[PDB]
């Protein structure tokens, strides 16, 4: 059940936005002969020292290890480009260029989608809702990096002593975009384990996750404080991280830095971050889902369609051993 | 005498600005992803139809047969 599920799901996505939609990015050689900043990164293209790829279709000016990381296809991409040259219309162009496309491919094949349907034996009512879900996971998703980020504070090493013990009681904020949150607090330790879990939400791939470790003073010193710095619970140091160093997740220690007039700072910070622009990671490896997609297919066509009768299908040549089924069948599993 | 004082000119011409003064065009290939007009011949750069040569160094953006 459970492959057979997800391969409707993963063929009902493969085949709403076909991977025959796409379009392929003509890459010139471009020198940045003045400072620029890639498309895809933001990183630095200068001179012929780091020069660039310019698509001419997709017009689209990135590095040249970037012109690849330009994930989505030459009308996306031509798309991006206009929208950082100026004209940002044209992403909502192609979004319903997106959109489009799968009207079109529903409309003019609409049984492709019976199809999966009827072979994986889903309802057309539910049908139709899951392909909202795959439609949404295309068409929410025309355009997303809109990442759910959950942060798990892990551990620090090496901290600087501020305490009223004398050692540190140790916590954590965390900060992405303006909203902010912590760690419970580790008493008497300069090495504590919080293993403390922060979910965020960022909409930018450029934007940064911010990380401080505080001691924290319940005394009236603080009481004092918090009428004078926001941050009452005397610093033990930071960390900063890019969201596009970001990905899936993530389990990495980063040496700390200074920020407050009250820093004194030494050690290292443990951070997991997991990244929800993650998605189907899930898969049998593809070859499995492409077996339970054709048994679950040549089943219904030789037992359900043509009642034990193997139906020999629409082949053409000696390859007919390569062309299993029917046109709809046969692009299904293609 | 024509040719000696002739040459005299043109040696004159040739070291007071040695060609050793001189730079090349670091040339990318870079699409006119929208109407360009080349800095050589002022004519259409455009798409890949009519695609042309950036510079880095010199920076310039012309047609290939401009560059």
């Amino acid at each position: 059940e459970e492959l057979k599920n997800h391969v409707y799901k993963k063929t009902l996505q493969a085949l709403i936005y076909p991977i025959s939609c796409t379009t392929p990015h003509n890459f010139e050689v471009w020198t940045a002969t003045t400072p620029t900043y890639c498309y895809e990164c933001e990183g630095l293209l200068w001179g012929i020292a780091r020069q660039g790829m310019r698509c001419t279709e997709c017009g689209v000016k990135c590095h040249e290890k970037c012109q690849d990381l330009l994930n989505a296809d030459c009308l996306q991409r031509a798309a991006e480009k206009s929208s950082k040259h100026g004209a940002e219309d044209r992403t909502q162009n192609i979004i319903m260029v997106l959109k489009d496309r799968m009207k079109i491919r529903e409309r003019n094949k609409p049984e492709i989608f019976e199809l999966i349907q009827e072979v994986f034996a889903v309802t057309k009512s539910a049908h139709t809702q899951q392909m909202k879900a795959v439609k949404q996971s295309v068409l929410d998703g025309t355009s997303k990096w809109s990442a759910k980020i959950s942060i798990t504070v892990v551990c620090a090493q090496g901290l600087q002593a501020k305490d009223k013990t004398g050692s540190s009681d140790p916590y954590v904020t965390v900060q992405v975009g303006k909203t902010k949150k912590r760690t419970k607090t580790i008493y008497g330790n300069l090495n504590p384990v919080w293993e403390e879990n922060f979910h965020f939400e960022c909409h930018n791939s450029s934007d940064r996750i911010k990380v401080r470790v505080w001691d924290e003073d319940d005394d009236i010193k603080s009481r004092v404080k918090q009428r004078f710095k926001r941050e009452s619970d005397d610093f033990l140091g930071q960390t900063i991280i890019e969201v596009r160093t970001l990905s899936g997740e993530m389990d990495v220690w980063y040496n700390l830095d200074k920020r407050t007039d009250k820093s004194a700072v030494s050690g290292a910070i443990r951070l997991h971050i997991s990244v929800e622009i993650k998605g189907e990671e899930k898969v049998a490896p593809y070859h499995v889902q492409y077996t339970c997609l054709h048994e679950n297919l040549f089943h219904f066509v030789t037992d359900v369609q043509n009642n034990g009768v193997v139906k020999i299908p629409d082949a053409k040549g000696d390859d007919a051993w390569k062309v299993y089924y029917d046109e709809t069948a046969q692009e299904i599993v293609d």
